[PDB]
C-alpha cells in the first residue's frame, strides 16, 4: 500500500514500489484531470521508463472519454539542460503544439533534480503557471530536490540564479527507479538520508546505521532475470528513505530558521563543492563537508567526540567520501585540491559564516545555523 | 496621498506629483534596501529619469549606509516584451558590482509594457525580488499594474510566458499624464468607462458630464508652465474610481472578476485583426459598444443605455464602428468578417459574454452563455 505524506499541509507525496507501472497515470488523470498531460525527461533516464507509461497512459487515458493526450520531451542529460534556452524551447514546443498546450496542462517531471528544477519552473511561468508533478527517479530528488518547490535554472554567471517557487500538486515516489539508477548516483543521495537523520532522529540514524550493509548490498547486487532489485529489502529501504522525506516534508511544512538545518554540512559541502565540481558529486562533497561541520561543533565543545567518529563511520559504511584527501577522490581529479583560503573563500560567496552545529546525533544546537568565528573555521579546515 | 488598498493591504498611494517628491523617500522608508534597480523605456525615461536621480540621491544620502540606484532603459514598444529583454535584464542585473542581490527592489516606471515585463523580471530574479509599480499610461494606472499579471510574448502568441507577482506598492502619480500622448490618453479610458458601466450608474454619468472638460486639458496645447491646473479633482476622481474598483474586484478575488472582461469578448476579436494599427482601448471601445447591442438584442439591456454607451465613448474621443474613418486609414485593407471574428473568439466553442441589465447593473456576476448565433447578429 502506498504512503501519503502531506506537504504546505496538504495530499501531495504519495510512496509505494512501482507507481509508475500502475497508479499515475490513473491517479493523474483523476485527481489532476486535464486534457493534456505533458512529460518532461532526459534521454537516459527517459528511454528506460517512458515506454511503460505511454502504455499505463493510453490505458488509463482511454478509459475516460474524450480521452486526454499525453505529450513527451526529451532533454539532453547533465546540469546543462537546466538553461533559459531549453525552458523556452520547452515552452515553445508546448505552445507549437496541435492544439497548443493550455493553461489546464498538467506537466509531469520525471527525473533527478536536474529535470525537475527546469520542468518545475518550465510549469511556473507557462502561462503564467500551470500544474506539475514531481517524479523523482534519483535517491536525492527523492528525499530533496523534489520537495519544496524550489525551481531554477542555470546561467554561466551562475547556478540556480533564475527561477520561481512553485509547489508541485502531486510529488509520486516509486522506488523501483532506484533499481535502474547509477550505484554511484545512490550513494550519492544518501549523504541527504543521513544528513536527514543526523538533525532530526537519534533512532533514525542508529537504524540507517544497522541497514547500511544490507542496503548497501542490494544497490550492488545483480539481479537475476524475473526479479526486483530490493526484493527483501523492501521495507528497510522503503522507511529509510521516507524518513528523510518525511524530514524535509516537515521542515518545509514550518519554515528562515528551523529551515537552516537541512543545510547541515553543507555551508561546507559548497565551498568544497565549488572546487570539485564536477568531478566530484554533490552528496560526495557534503558528506565530507558533513564530517568537516561534525568536527568542527566538536571544536566548539558542543558535540561529542563520540558522535564524530559516529557520522564518518556512517558515511563511509554507506561508501560516502569522508576526507578531502580520500583516495579515490585523488584520482578522479589528479591536479586538483582545496587550498584553506580558497574554501573560505568560496563560504563567503553566500567575517563570521553561519553554520548548522550538532549538539548530538538527532540534537542541532539550536533550531538554526549558529555563527561562527572564521578563525574557528580555518582550524577544522588546518591539515 | 490618497491611499487605496489591493488584498486587504494598502499598496496603491495615488496623488499628484508622488514621483518627484514621495516615492524615492517611501521606497527607503518601507522597501528598506541597498540596491533599487529602475526600468523604463528611452521614450518615457528620458522625460522623467533625471528627476527620480535627484529625488534619490537626495532621501538616499539622508541614510547610512545609502543605498543604490541601478537604471535600465529598454526600447520602446511591445518587442521588448520578450525572453530577449527580460535576459539581458537579468544579466545586466547580474553582472552589476555587486552583483544585484535578493534585497533589491525593482521599479518599474512606465507602461502596460514596462509593467508586465519588469513585474515578470523581478517574478524570477533567484526565484522572486520585491518590485512596484509606477504606471505612465492611463491604463496602466487603471488595469494594467493593478493585479499581479506580469508576462512577455512569444512570436506564438503574446502573454504566454509570466506569472502572478504581486507589486509591494503601486505608485500612481497622475502628473504622467501630461507628457501622455493623447492618443494614448483616450486609448486608456476605454477601460475607465469600461470600469464605471459595470460597477457604478453613478460613476458613469460623472464620466459623461465630465468629458468636455477632462478632453479638453488633454487636447490643449499646454504652454510652457501644468496640463491639468483646474481640473485635478475632476481627474483624480474619475481614474481613481476605476482604480479603485478594480483593486476591489481583485481583492474580491471566479466571478465578480469576469465582468472586468466586458467589450473584450468582442475586443480582442476585432484586436487580433486590427492591431498593430489600432489600439486596445480603441478595439475595446468598439467591442463595448458591440457587446453593449448584444445585451439589447438579447432583451436584457435598455436601448436607452445603448446609445448612451455609444455617446459617452465617442464623446471621449473612441471610435464606435468597424467603420470609423479615423479606424480606417490606418486599416485600409483590413476587414473583420464574421467568421474571422467568430474565429479569433475561439481562441480565447460556446460563446460566454458580459452582459449589461442596466449601465452600472451587469446582468449576473459574471460573464453569461451566448449562442454562437446571437452574436453573429451583431457582428456585421
Ligand atoms: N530543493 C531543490 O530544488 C534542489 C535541492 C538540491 C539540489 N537541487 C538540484 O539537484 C540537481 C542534482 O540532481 P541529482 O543529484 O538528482 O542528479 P541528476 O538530475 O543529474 O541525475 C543523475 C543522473 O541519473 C540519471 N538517472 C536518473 N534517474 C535514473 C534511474 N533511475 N536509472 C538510470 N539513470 C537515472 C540521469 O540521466 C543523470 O545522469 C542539481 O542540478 C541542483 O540544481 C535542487
Ligand atoms: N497585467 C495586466 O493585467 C494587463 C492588462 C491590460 C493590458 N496589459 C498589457 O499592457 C500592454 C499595453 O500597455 P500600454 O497600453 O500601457 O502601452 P505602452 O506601454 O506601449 O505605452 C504606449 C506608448 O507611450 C509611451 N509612454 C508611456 N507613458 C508615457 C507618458 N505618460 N509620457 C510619455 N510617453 C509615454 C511609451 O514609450 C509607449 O511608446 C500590453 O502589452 C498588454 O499585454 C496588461
Ligand atoms: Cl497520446
Ligand atoms: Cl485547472
Ligand atoms: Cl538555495
Ligand atoms: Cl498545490
Ligand atoms: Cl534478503
Ligand atoms: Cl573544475
Ligand atoms: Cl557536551
Ligand atoms: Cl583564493
Ligand atoms: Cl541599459
Ligand atoms: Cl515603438
Ligand atoms: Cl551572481
Ligand atoms: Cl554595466
Ligand atoms: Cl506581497
Ligand atoms: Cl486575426
Ligand atoms: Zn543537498
Ligand atoms: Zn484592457
Amino acid at each position: 500500500n502506498p504512503t501519503k505524506i502531506s506537504i504546505l499541509g496538504r495530499e501531495s507525496i504519495i510512496a509505494d514500489f512501482g507507481l509508475w507501472r500502475n497508479y499515475v497515470a490513473k491517479d493523474l488523470i483523476s485527481d489532476c484531470s486535464s486534457t493534456t498531460y505533458v512529460l518532461v525527461t532526459d534521454t537516459n533516464i527517459g528511454s528506460i521508463y517512458t515506454p511503460s507509461f505511454e502504455e499505463a497512459f493510453r490505458k488509463r487515458a482511454a478509459e475516460i472519454t474524450p480521452s486526454p493526450r499525453l505529450l513527451i520531451y526529451n532533454r539532453p542529460p547533465g546540469e546543462v539542460s537546466k538553461s533559459r534556452q531549453t525552458k523556452a524551447d520547452i515552452e515553445d514546443w508546448m505552445l507549437s503544439q496541435n492544439p497548443p498546450c493550455g493553461r489546464d496542462t498538467v506537466v509531469i517531471a520525471l527525473g533527478g533534480g536536474v529535470i525537475g528544477d527546469l520542468t518545475g519552473f518550465v510549469a511556473s511561468t507557462y502561462m503564467r503557471g500551470v500544474r506539475y508533478v514531481q517524479v523523482p527517479t534519483t535517491l536525492l530528488a527523492m528525499v530533496d530536490s523534489s520537495i519544496g518547490g524550489k525551481t531554477a535554472i542555470d546561467t554561466p554567471l551562475g547556478k540556480n540564479l533564475i527561477g520561481a517557487i512553485w509547489q508541485p500538486t502531486k510529488i509520486y515516489i516509486d522506488l523501483e527507479f532506484l533499481e535502474t539508477l547509477p550505484v554511484r548516483e545512490f550513494i550519492n543521495g544518501m549523504a541527504e538520508v543521513i544528513k536527514t537523520a543526523a538533525i532530526s532522529s537519534e533512532e533514525e540514524f542508529t537504524a540507517l546505521e544497522e541497514n547500511a550493509e544490507t542496503i548497501l548490498k542490494a544497490v550492488r547486487r545483480e539481479v537475476t532475470p524475473g526479479e526486483h532489485r530490493f526484493e527483501g529489502t523492501e521495507e528497510i529501504l522503503k522507511a529509510r528513505i521516507l524518513a528523510s522525506a518525511r524530514h524535509k516534508a516537515y521542515v518545509v511544512s514550518a519554515d528562515g530558521g528551523l529551515r537552516n538545518l537541512l543545510n547541515w554540512g553543507h555551508s561546507i559541502g559548497h565551498a568544497i563543492e565549488a572546487i570539485l565540481t564536477p568531478q566530484i558529486l554533490h552528496g560526495e562533497c557534503v558528506a565530507i563537508g558533513m564530517v568537516k561541520e561534525a568536527e568542527l561543533a566538536r571544536h566548539l565543545g558542543i558535540l561529542k567526540g563520540v558522535a564524530v567518529s559516529r557520522i564518518v563511520k556512517c558515511l563511509a559504511a554507506y561508501g560516502l567520501p569522508t576526507s578531502l584527501k580520500d583516495a579515490r577522490i585523488r584520482k578522479l581529479t589528479a591536479g586538483k585540491h582545496c587550498s584553506v583560503d580558497q574554501l573560505m573563500f568560496n563560504m563567503a560567496l553566500d567575517p563570521k559564516k553561519k553554520i548548522v552545529l550538532l549538539s548530538a546525533i538527532g540534537t542541532p544546537y539550536e533550531t538554526r545555523a549558529s555563527v561562527v568565528a572564521n578563525e574557528d573555521i580555518r582550524v577544522v579546515l588546518a591539515p
